């Protein structure tokens, strides 16, 4: 498309802006997008749909688990997809480490909404012993 379906010529610029080392001297690209786009699309997931932060930000989610003990590769694309995710939004970024630190504060932080939530409004218990 004119300025593709997942990021504007704009935003394709900005999302090219983000490292993907910290020493390194590597950065985002249409390459790694179309790289991105390459497994997303071989993972059996819409490419287009990934271009709604919603979509970016549940196939980070869909691997949030498959890190567990995801590979190499694996992790380097949630981490492409979590900047991606971030351009969604309008964040900020500099590096692929300070965007996971991004999200993983901002997850982080919805989990804890999560809980502090329940606990207002809800209650628990447990209990655990053997002699």
């Amino acid at each position: 498309g004119a300025r593709a379906s997942v990021l504007s010529g704009g935003e394709l610029d900005k999302w090219e802006k983000i490292r993907l080392r910290p020493g390194g001297k590597k950065q985002y690209k249409l390459k790694h997008i179309v790289w991105a786009s390459r497994e997303l699309e071989r993972f059996a997931v819409n490419p287009g749909l990934l271009e709604t932060s919603e979509g970016c930000r549940q196939i980070l989610g869909q691997l949030q688990p498959s890190l567990q003990t995801g590979s190499e590769e694996l992790r380097s694309l949630y981490n492409t997809i979590a900047v991606l995710y971030c351009v969604h939004q309008r964040i900020d970024v500099k590096d692929t480490k300070e965007a996971l630190d991004k999200i993983e504060e901002e997850q982080n932080k919805s989990k804890k909404k999560a809980q502090q939530a329940a606990a207002d409004t809800g209650n628990n218990s447990q209990v655990s012993q053997n002699y």
